[PDB]
């Protein structure tokens, strides 16, 4: 078994809600964060969790630090329920949901402008849980679920109720794990993202290619270029709008043909930047008399 | 320091080239594979290498297994040059490039239908190299570069020359590392990929949405949907082609407006599958009398 | 090796910026301070670092103390990236830049009115870095770069956004180093400074020298006197403006000749003060009938 | 206490004077060098001495090496008087000043073409002396004063008197100190220096700026630019001489206005070089028809 | 690691320059010799350094022995700067460049007719430097650079200035290294040299070959013969100048055809000598009536 | 004594000859390779052997690896005769030469498609042999001579005779030596080589020099440039062919003067490349109207 840690990991922010925004006792739950190893998308532990099969938090002490002044006050209670199918979201009594919160071991009751810690209590046996995204049963792959309950109305410096929502802190983990059995573990968790939208150049000479240089991107990362344009009237003048762009080093072609007899808006470009964060592509137009702009999107895997 | 391993990693295939395809002594180099921790895109070690700053192969024994029968023969030589700026690609003598290959320590000389191993010789000091993609100088972040040289013409069962290229084996690592100083290490290495191209449905009723169910994808992975169509004549009949698709659960919109007065082909959809590998989206057309098909691409981060 | 410390060193102030002043995720970086031994110009460690070749922070724990009351609140995160070419200034996601901040080892997450410390994590080998100003590669001479990221909008006592910039604290180091190999290490870091601008006296008698005594300077420090005057009409009356000043003890002459046939405004004076912080110079004018004032600047090396 | 050393330090040269140049017995003293830690301006020890309060030479053995051949001869005597207010410069007998020199402990009597050493004798108590420039009393901050006396007329290869002064050797220290109580110790000892004098370019176009590139300076050091010109007749042709120079990166402006109605010759420029030792500044002239040259001085702190 | 030494190696001679030949303080540097293992072309250590990747001088004490009498005198200072990018060639003060020389550890100050030694101070870590010719950064492959500064004007037996340059000594190393990781290390350092120029014989009989025996060469070394002739008028008589020379044992042909219709002056001969230092070649002329001499050059790799 | 190894060294290839190509029993000897330390020109050991006087193989196990398939068969026998003047090349019986081969100790009898090793048996005394090229007697400087004898006709997959020669394997050493008494050992073994033949440019302007840039050479290696041209008719038009080329940095001149009154084709150029493998030279022609091409050869020491 490969023992890793201790490090930190950013889970979420927590939005303490106003006294008028709480209607049912199920509405008091501010965060419901699973503490599986594969449920913090983008952090250090979730990128590591898809390279072993099993894991076990030896000590995953959740750590709250506030972002709120010392002139507003509200009491929280914070626990880690080790039974991932027990659910406090269907308890109809507001005093019952907070007796259920303090009764859980390791719970810790704080004013929400104070840094306090909640440790995860390990199970008496040497039980390993599966990593990765969740299959059929949650009890194979979640060791705990982190809750925060609001027990008091959000008060201010004069004894009055704050009537607006207020993002109040951040939850940081401090983990220590035993991974085991290295498997590259498919159904990856890297979510792609539209990085930015930047348009092509407007060339002068018909049929002669030009080099367009885009700047301000990450150094030496592979991107994916998809064409998409917004609200262009290609029939405001004569000619056929034909745009074909290729990378000078990468792979793929983009064909933009706004001929209404045969219309083709397709293609993709795979190209990585240089060490400065730039890449260049050759754009050629058969009819350069048309000056309608055309954009393209930058798709990248961020985590 | 976190000691990891031992495991295996698939580097490349190796294409043993014919006797007529070798012209200069620089052409004998079959593979030039850097043995940095961040230069095997998609494997286990490269996914792990961007979560620590430094690394050191305590034992990275490269292991060749063949995929060629016992009736063709060719002698290889295989070494790991620990000086990543020394380059054998500019040596003009064919006998010099193979005396330079056997003189390197840890080199191993095999017939190419035989499984033989080449160990990486560590440096006498306790020197750590940086992970991640390479910056200015290669000697900060490459511990070795793996070469394979072809020293004999590719012969067959009767003593004659094979005149075609022949993929012959595969290179597997057996690594053992000391990582250190956990940093999430930006400029990620996850390259995105066009997964498959599948088109929208052809609905019957104008203005009433329908649910399109795409199957055969990975379970519980986040995708990115980009619109692109190929060679459609939207002016073969009357009407305005307006297609708007939204996910029922995810995020984003796709607008396909083939009005030649204002043309908008844009948008993206972020949506993840269910546990069966399917996801569904609501497609509505204002004018359903037009039966031109429209496609969309599936962008996903694969590693 | 000469082991020095522990002492303190003033790095910078940190200007926590308002919620409207943050546009891109790269704008959240408040300070980007290199923690090389030669990158704190004027402190104790940078004056010492140019008298040895190498250094290694055994413990350089950065220490934040606030200068802001307990009625405004904002959460910081603070880390020391040991890889001086990894750059978080080109990450396009605001949640990614703060997961990258907490994942770094030794990071520490605080409300910005609270004194918290961030230790520098040493590298597993015994690696020495060069001192002095940076040459070609930064990884030879920077052991870490200190960042501070703002993760929460700057809030006040009532839950409202502060709309102005607010200098909030100060960063103090607590260092402990092993220097080695004494070299006086050229390209010094002492920046000169215009100390103050004070003008000459207006003497009465032509051709007879007078002693001008300037007060209020540092005791027993060598200065440099350069002549410069502002907006004088020397042709408002007759005569030739000739001013020649020499120190009574130091070195150099200043010649001020406003003859429009041959104009000479040049010279410098090197003279040090006495133990009281004063020095005196002999000023003689050939034509004292002209009462245009003439100034001179005081150049001094401050650190 | 921080124990430093052993290293070397260049004190001075020593000019052995001729037999006709010695008139009084006080004239035999060749060098009178204080051996305080802050009295060798520019060396290694004086740059280090202003970063602690106290010091004590455990062994500061002064070391003479000659620069004179073996064909001229003269006997020296060399001692270190530990009482910095005892003065041998007011002893009227030439035989008394050399009995006073050999009687001092640690004195060493050599021919002046021979390398001999003089050790500093420490005081029987554990007495620390203050660093920095000298205040009221010298006995708080000087541990010794180094003398060299000439006891014999300067003779040559044939037994005749050399009648000219002759620089003969150099004095090198070999020190070993205990510093204590780190204080950054104001009234710094870095003396500024006119580096070189270089003039502006003569531009062609009026009102359009040009870039002047000065080369041959130290890499990555901050300078100070002061304007000063020598003997220019600005009324040899028509026009108003207006020169305004700014750095492209640094700080400050220089205004040169030779209008005799309002004359302004002022300003300073703070700018540092690049890694090649060059810096560039933008020079613009309102009236470029005047071709009088104008210079500027380069002020830099050298030690 | 293979520990080698101790042996000696001849670095250079050193030309002490006259008092009139020193203009700038950068001109005082007599030698600037890098002390890399691959920067003494022709010695023992540089021939050995291209057969391992790394090296570390455990003790490389530079040793000066003079070649000048005891009747001229000049003081040197000699140090080994361990930071190969620190450069004293851009320091504008002549007293600063010699305080920077004595402050370096291991420096040693001698009269230049005296044998003195300068040891190389090793770095506190176990750092190995690359061998071979220098790549991008010098700090990977130079452990030190050897300087010698002239601090005193070159004086003679009577106290007068020598006005001519004077080669004065020689610098010998005394090394002790740890090499590691045997690699044959391309881009070899063996520089070829025109050994001597000797011409062909003038044969009598047309079309009958003769044996030309060249003597006075190195025994059993492979040479390379290239044809080149100087100022021959081949049209002073009738006939066609055709000369073809082959070795009797070696490889290659030389064709000398001075036909102005088709002119061919080409070819090379590879042939090694016998154990006596001679080799013989067959020279045949089709038209022996022409008595113009023709030469050939002897190319050999000397180190 | 300096103990080196163990490493590998490429000796030769071995050409197994057909059944019809064997006539006399002396023709069965495939390789006759001396195992002196100075008889593998270009390898690691021969470059090291000319830097000590003596050597002794403690273990020089010769290692055969085949390059032939498993469908042809032939039996070899392989031994190392420690008596370098005993010669099996004058034994008239084919069965005697193979009884003499197996009787030698350390001999090893293999099918020629199988990797087998032959160890060198050391002599019972501690006898050192001289390095370098061989003088008068071979028994001072050869410890062994490696033979391979073919004992069986070369057969194929069906029991028939292969009638063509077939290069079959390669011989690799695995050495371990004690060198002694460091001497730089003259009559070097570096053989020079014509690298490539590339011609001059054809300039346009008479008398104005142009810069010719040759690419594709080894980085930072010193070359030697010799002029040689092939079959040029310089009298096809008017003018005098005068070509003079100099390096911009190196040493030497080439003069090409095709004046038939005084003809000079001579000169050499010594110039090294930059770090990219290129060098440039200035070519000037007095009469550029002549467009006959002229070549030059590149001489380099390869090992």
């Amino acid at each position: 078994i490969s023992r890793l840690g201790p490090d930190s990991d950013f889970l979420t922010s927590v939005v303490a809600k106003a006294s008028t925004s709480i209607v049912t006792p199920a509405d008091r739950i501010l965060v419901k964060q699973p503490l599986s190893a594969s449920s913090f998308p983008g952090t250090r532990i979730t990128g590591l969790s898809s390279y072993w099969e099993r894991y076990k938090w030896l000590s995953a002490v959740a750590r709250y630090v506030p972002a709120v002044p010392n002139t507003v006050a509200c009491q929280f209670v914070m626990y880690i329920d080790t039974d991932p199918l027990d659910d406090p979201s269907n308890i109809s009594d507001d005093n019952q949901i907070v007796r259920q919160a303090v009764s859980q071991a390791g719970s810790n009751q704080f004013n929400f402008n104070t840094s306090k810690t909640v440790p995860l209590i390990v199970r008496a046996d040497n039980q390993y849980y599966y990593t990765g995204v969740d299959k059929q049963n949650l009890r194979f792959s979640l060791q705990g679920i982190l809750y925060i309950i609001q027990v008091t109305d959000l008060i201010n410096f004069n004894g009055e109720l704050i009537t607006q929502d207020l993002t109040c802190g951040s939850l940081f983990l401090d983990w220590l794990v035993n991974f085991s059995i290295p498997q590259i573990n498919p159904t990856s968790l890297t979510d792609v993202r539209v990085d930015k939208a930047v348009n092509f150049i407007k060339p002068e000479v018909s049929g002669v290619a030009e080099i367009q240089t885009v700047t301000g991107l990450s150094p030496s990362t592979s991107y994916l270029l998809t064409p998409a344009f917004l609200e262009q009237n290609f029939q405001s003048e004569a000619g056929i709008y034909i745009l074909s762009a290729t990378p000078v080093e990468g792979e793929g072609t983009i064909s933009i043909n706004m001929d209404p007899t045969v219309t083709t808006v397709s293609g993709f470009i795979k190209v990585k930047t240089d060490t400065f964060g730039t890449f260049d592509l050759s754009v050629v137009l058969t009819t350069a008399s048309k000056k309608q702009t055309t954009g393209f999107n930058i798709i990248a895997a961020t985590s």
